[PDB]
């Protein structure tokens, strides 16, 4: 029986808050403290699916999904773009003169330096960005701002005093959706976009991922994430966490993957979920 | 700048970056920083002479963006360690395992030594930081609370070591790069010394782009132990990577691959050339 809850890290109004409202309207978002925790409740039935996050564009914090993803039963079933903003929130009616000091998480704050140096104002080091939010909302403290998603706002029931006053623009986190259930995208009939996410082993010798990567470079399949992974303690042998743009029905794929399996052990693949536009 | 003998690291003293700048640099004062990029810039200020950075852990924890930061930063890579890391049960001094109620330890470090707080019939209570939890239970001296940390953070708060290295999974890794402001490269080896060469290099996000960069690399016998692929940017237009090779650019088998890579890509910058660890043998 499907639960209509989706599991994700952190506290209500966060940005995998804001990434399962966008994608899953209709379904109920279920914090937990850590990614591991995220990822139990898909294994034990409490959520149907997870909002992970594995790629930001600003070093931010995204789970290792090369760690985590082979040794849950799970699968990618989807992938989602959020782009990043942040919003300069105080209590109701709190003037921006009060403010003396701005609450985020100690690496939201030198993503956000610009507008704390301009106004003069002290950064707080807190826990969890979403948290600060709540913590502002707790302390009632009127000299106390903080940085959060434009949904902890709304959820804290605290003001906005200025928009989009991140840093940098163009800050994108990439996600990707979990399952327990083994669901695969349907071949592409008119040309629509495919990503296969897989795993898989060769010996740490010079030429060895060379070997692998043979079959996709002859046959026109883009290769879109790798990453590598060393075995153990030791030196010996190196897993890689790749997707390509590609169907494994495919031709060229089907191809390509049966010159990977003969230089490679134990791949296994992990998903076959449609792509997003931004590709 | 005056050479002040401090190399940074991100957390409270006691942790295992701790651990890491005494083994490797012994003769050297560890500055705690609050975040990685204050370890970072404790080297670009001078308030350090190195930095000792996370940048691979065995069981998913915690490490800094290397790919991110080190290219933005003017800093090279001068060593690299790889530390074996054990949790310890500490108590106050003389107390008994049976007054033990409560565990205190990092949400992830509770989360890797649950056998023996369920073992024991304990409630694990979170903190913010590991080496904290040490300092917590000496400054509270309450005897009921233990902590779990590393072995150094025993000895700095006076703690009694209850149970040795009580964490649920073996082959816990972490490996560090020693950072520095200023280049230095190892020496080109003469009898089979290991040395590693990181570098960074961008292709087009187009089939065979990567396996055109690696065709040198194949074809000379250098062996590659770290790759990483990196978007650029919003769109999927170009890909960055990070790179370890075990070799010397003044090899001349590692000087063809480089130059084979340079026809293939651009901008290939060697972010340091650096001893390696006996752990690659
Ligand atoms: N060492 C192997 C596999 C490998 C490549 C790159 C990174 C890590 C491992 C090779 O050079 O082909
Ligand atoms: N997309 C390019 C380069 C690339 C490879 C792997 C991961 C990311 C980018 C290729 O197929 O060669």
């Amino acid at each position: 029986m499907k639960t209509n809850r989706i599991s994700f890290q952190g506290e209500a109004g966060a940005n995998s808050d804001t990434a399962c409202r966008n994608m899953f309207p209709d379904m109920e978002p279920l914090p937990c403290p850590t990614f591991e925790d995220a990822f139990n409740a898909v294994e034990t039935g409490a959520a149907d699916l997870a909002m992970i996050p594995i790629e930001n564009t600003l070093a931010g914090r995204v789970a290792d999904i090369h760690y985590l993803l082979p040794l849950a039963d799970m699968h990618i079933v989807g992938e989602y773009f959020l782009p990043i903003h942040f919003q300069l929130m105080v209590l109701p009616g709190v003037r921006r003169e009060e403010i003396k000091t701005v609450h985020s998480h100690i690496h939201a704050l030198g993503q956000c330096r610009n507008v704390i140096r301009q106004n003069g104002w002290k950064g707080v080091i807190a826990g969890d960005t979403a948290g600060a939010a709540r913590l502002v909302a707790d302390v009632k403290d009127r000299s106390m701002a903080a940085l959060a998603p434009r949904l902890a706002a709304d959820l804290y029931g605290l003001d906005i005093l200025e928009e989009n006053v991140e840093d940098s623009e163009n800050n994108v986190t990439r996600f990707v959706v979990l399952s327990k259930n083994k669901q695969w995208a349907a071949r592409p009939e008119n040309d629509e976009r495919i990503v296969t996410t897989f795993v898989f082993r060769v010996r740490n010798v010079p030429a060895a991922l060379y070997k692998a990567l043979g079959g996709f470079a002859t046959n026109g399949v883009n290769m879109t994430k790798l990453e590598s992974y060393q075995l153990g303690g030791r030196f010996i042998a190196t897993q890689f966490y790749a997707d390509i743009e590609g169907h494994p029905e495919e031709r060229s794929v089907q191809l390509a993957l049966e010159e990977l399996r003969f230089f490679t052990k134990e791949v296994r693949i992990l998903g076959v979920y449609k792509g997003s536009d931004i590709r």
